[PDB]
């Protein structure tokens, strides 16, 4: 089912992006265990999307 | 199948990074980190079952 290909592959890109715009807010706020998270997130989400493009 | 658990295991260790974000956030009080977390909970989750489907 591509449509399940679709969520995995769109979802996880933008995943990443709304991790950095959380990054972004959190080292505006100095709220520095949010922003490693974030960028954790950002880092997963990106694999997620290496590993997808590529499967599928 | 490295893909796979990779695709699987990280869309679900995201979701549960988003919400440890999401009770950082309350607790520092930054509504705007906390819907955004609480986003990417949820597109977490759908990746994580859409992958469930896909592979499953
Ligand atoms: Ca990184
Ligand atoms: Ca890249």
């Amino acid at each position: 089912g591509t449509k399940q290909e679709k969520t995995i592959l769109n979802m996880a890109r933008f995943i990443r992006s709304q991790a950095l715009t959380i990054l972004e807010k959190a080292n505006e706020l100095d709220a520095d265990e949010i922003a490693d998270i974030a960028e954790s997130i950002h880092d997963h989400a990106d694999e997620i999307y290496r590993s997808a493009l590529a499967r599928f």
